[PDB]
């Protein structure tokens, strides 16, 4: 008899257990398969990069993760990776270049600090990138954790104050008897508790139909590739409009990401494997000489409301959803954690459902 | 053209890259297979738990404490933790027989001896729930700790890439290049590296290479099986610890239960019987682990020494040619002082006893 399960053992529903284990709550997580086995996995973990309501969140989320890392190593030792040595948006072209100081201009109005670099001097400090690159934009602020590792933190640090995890486990129904929610219907049996967060990623459209027909999210699939190297071949991630190489531990290279709508399908295909490496090459030659370790996909759960759907269903109580985070879930799972266990002890009104889900369309 | 190549790209090896590298030393780590591929991804990474006038003992004791130090640098410096975890480790007993001579190494071990101090059966259950009803009591030592092996192995050797190694993996060494009675070089698989210095660190494998020492010398495999399970409940904090057995937990639910010994053979095996004995004893320490969830299994080849001691020193008649093989069971412990001795020793700011004693 527990104080909330959490349907799913990704980032989201590990983070959203670790903040409410943390303050005594009787917590169970309920995960199909195990922890961190879909896009949490699967993800580069990059923290930061128009302006919304998100961007602050963002902002909110980012400043936690120096601090959580600390506590989380020394309370699970899982060290999560988390580094700050900044991320460049870098451009081979004038239009690339324009569009990369425009984004600048408007975010340096908002107080991040940023500088913009000329192709000599960022090959000054990355001087493996080609010399293709004629500009980019250096933040120092930003940097990226190893995703499995926070999720499998998050989800180890709940344990250690209590929380039970049930991997292997798929919850086919929520248990609402008297408009109250009484617990979990699952392929093992029904677990029985007080309050449920809805926490599947891509596979939440069905337990989101308790709050509304037309809420949902579907996995947006997306394919990687990894290499080794014995070289120090990149400090700090690179960006290109979404395309992304990262270091990673232990002389990591992770390159990513092709872009799948509507599939939960987790094969690579060829294409994409070369599709993928060659964009690489442009950036970063000496990747051809590199050591190839892996190629995988993970599915990026897609909000129908395009933005995640964070609260508390405002009839039936004691049922909370915290799903649709598509490409920020990582960033953002701090913030989501910490927000969800205010939102659950009465201590924060039930106001992201209202500040994100809806965008005015005209005047 | 290096100042050192390092033979041998285990965790030894690798701490003698690290230190030397960090020195502004230009050195090149050749490794058959790939870093931390043998005795030293398979060691439990335990620390302290030899007479009281063997050196290696001042050794240990000055390794365990460069070890959190070093931690923190090459967590920041890699980004790699190594799972440093000082919360102790206790020595069981479950025979009356086993409490007297537990009672018997704590009294007469007290050489500021890590204030450590018995427990009684119960008050070890009030400590770790899920321990055996068997166990009479056991010496809790608070400043024993453990880490995860293959990670620092993996820390040391990208510390020192970072700092300017070039690490060839896929590499046998078949021989050392002597010309004129100086050392040139190390003869390997792909090609000829040239290199100032040498540093036998092949583990095992280091016999042939050892010859040049005195054909007397040598190092051989002691094969070891171990056992791995993963659980959601909070099983142990600390590894306990029962004449060489062990249960430790590691970060992330996982737990190594260990070890078997098999002495002259390099054969990476895990024979069913190890399995049902090692887990057979385990049940008796911990009964929670029948219900745990089986991970795996791995035999680890422990270097001994043909002289039951590592061999840590300078040839005194051949110009740079140095050794540092055969921990047996204490390679990780040993890893940070066999590191640091090696390069203090290379650029003669430490005089070459251990070869004597
Ligand atoms: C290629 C790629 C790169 C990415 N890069 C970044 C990045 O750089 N930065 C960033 O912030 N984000 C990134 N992401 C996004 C990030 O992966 C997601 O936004 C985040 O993982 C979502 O976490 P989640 O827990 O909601 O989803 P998931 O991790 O998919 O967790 C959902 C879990 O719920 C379980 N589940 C579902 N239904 C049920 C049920 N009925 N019963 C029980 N269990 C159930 C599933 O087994 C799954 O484990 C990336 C994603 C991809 C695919
Ligand atoms: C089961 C088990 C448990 C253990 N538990 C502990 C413990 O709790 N605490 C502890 O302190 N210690 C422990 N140890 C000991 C520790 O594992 C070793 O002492 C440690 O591996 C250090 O040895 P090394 O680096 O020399 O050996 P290795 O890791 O074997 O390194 C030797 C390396 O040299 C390479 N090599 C060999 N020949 C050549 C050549 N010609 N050219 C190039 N490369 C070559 C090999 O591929 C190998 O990688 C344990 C060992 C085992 C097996």
């Amino acid at each position: 008899k527990y104080d909330v399960a959490i349907i799913g053992g990704g980032v989201i529903g590990s983070s959203v257990a670790h903040f409410l284990a943390e303050r005594g709550h009787k917590v169970a997580i309920v995960e199909k398969q195990s922890i961190a086995s879909e896009a949490s996995k699967a993800a580069a973990g990059l923290l930061g990069v128009a302006y919304n309501p998100l961007f602050e969140l963002a902002r909110e989320s980012r400043a936690i993760f120096p601090q959580l890392a600390a506590v989380l190593r020394e309370k699970t030792g899982v060290d999560i990776g988390y580094e700050e040595k900044g991320i460049y948006r870098i451009a081979q072209n004038e239009d690339e270049k324009e569009r990369i100081l425009h984004i600048m201009d408007w975010q340096q109005k908002t107080g991040e600090d940023s500088y913009f670099l000329t192709g000599d001097h960022v090959r000054e400090k990355e001087p493996y990138l080609s010399e293709s690159i004629i500009g980019a934009v250096y933040y120092p602020k930003d940097g990226h954790v190893i995703a499995p590792e926070l999720t499998k933190a998050f989800a180890h640090s709940a344990a250690i104050s209590g929380a039970d995890i049930y991997e292997q486990t798929e919850v086919f129904d929520i248990r609402i008897e008297n408009n109250k929610v009484t617990g979990v219907i699952t392929s093992e049996g029904i677990v029985t508790c007080e309050k449920v967060v809805i926490a599947g990623g891509s596979w939440s459209t069905k337990l989101l139909s308790y709050f509304h027909r037309d809420w949902g999210t579907y996995p947006v699939k997306g394919e990687v590739v990894a290499v080794r190297s014995r070289k120090q071949l990149l400090k700090a991630p690179i960006f290109q409009e979404r395309f992304y190489i990262t270091p990673k531990r232990g002389g990591r290279y992770v390159i990513g990401a092709t872009m799948k709508p509507h599939t939960f399908n987790k094969t690579v295909q060829p294409e994409s494997i070369t599709s993928i490496l060659e964009r690489a090459y442009t950036i970063l030659p000496a990747l051809k000489e590199a050591e190839w370790e892996s190629t995988w996909a993970g599915l990026r759960p897609q909000s129908n409301h395009e933005a995640p759907y964070m609260g508390e269903h405002e009839e039936i109580k004691g049922l909370y959803a915290c799903t649709g985070h598509y490409r920020n879930g990582i960033l953002l799972s701090p913030i989501s954690g910490q927000y969800m266990a205010d939102l659950i002890e009465g201590k924060q009104e039930n106001h992201l459902l209202d500040s994100l889900l809806s965008r005015r369309v005209l005047e």
